[PDB]
């Protein structure tokens, strides 16, 4: 049972549990956030409803809902782990790699699953990418504080595809989960044991809140990784607008 939650308004560090904070993992279908900002700022995403892409029958269909048209919304709420594949195939590996270097995104390997130049498409499914917790955290301040070298539309975008819901006090949720499999020292493969993230911001009026939740699981599990994160999350959340709002 290794966990980690991080939460943090502006400097401040407002919570901070677990023994995890520095540990780095894959970022699983969170890279999503990053791969929102590249899209829209190299111009290949347009807005929230375009551009819509249809469904092939190569595309593997793990979750059922892959199976419609997808657009930039649909991707971030459906997790469409092929759209996110399509759409690194017209970055190009050059720009690919360029903006996870500007980025500064965790660990920055692109290389893929060792032994296939998969990089491009595989990079964040648990393969060579890693970041940790305390890392997600600087990279999601670094959105709020608009301190990336990307457009504003591209801020603007992504913010409106990872919005969720509204919580209790009018605080609005912003964020992404991700389940991916830990892997063997050796080789370097895919075991059954998941770990899961939560990442992203709440917000209300001038006051953001950046948080980071992960968990890695010893055994099986019935239940992704990700639900179980974003869970324990909300209820992490709720109790922390209650003690801002005494």
């Amino acid at each position: 049972q290794d966990t980690c939650f991080l939460a943090k308004e502006n400097q401040t560090v407002l919570k901070r549990e677990g023994n995890d904070c520095d540990q780095r993992y894959s970022p699983a279908s969170t890279f999503k956030i990053a791969l929102s900002l590249m899209g829209f700022d190299s111009g290949i995403l347009k807005d929230e409803l375009h551009p819509e892409w249809p469904y092939k029958k190569e595309y593997e269909l793990y979750l059922n809902v892959w199976k419609y048209p997808q657009n930039p919304h649909t991707w971030i709420r459906d997790s469409c782990v092929w759209y996110s594949q399509a759409l690194t195939r017209q970055l190009g590996m050059k720009r690919f790699k360029g903006y996870v270097d500007a980025f500064h995104y965790g660990n920055q390997d692109v290389s893929g699953d060792k032994g296939q130049n998969n990089g491009l498409t595989h990079a964040w499914l648990s393969s060579s990418l890693s970041i940790s917790p305390t890392e997600q955290i600087q990279f999601l301040q670094k959105i709020i504080y608009k301190k990336l070298p990307v457009s504003q539309k591209a801020y603007t975008m992504t913010k409106n595809i990872m919005y969720i819901q509204e919580l209790p006090g009018g605080w609005k949720l912003y964020g992404k989960t991700g389940t991916g499999r830990q892997l063997t020292k050796d080789k370097s493969q895919k075991l059954p044991l998941q770990h899961g993230w939560f990442v992203g911001w709440i917000e209300k009026d001038e006051r953001v809140i950046t948080f980071a939740k992960h968990i890695a699981d010893s055994k099986e599990n019935t239940t992704f990784a990700s639900f179980r994160a974003k869970n324990d999350t909300l209820i992490q959340l709720f109790n922390l607008i209650n003690e801002l709002e005494k």
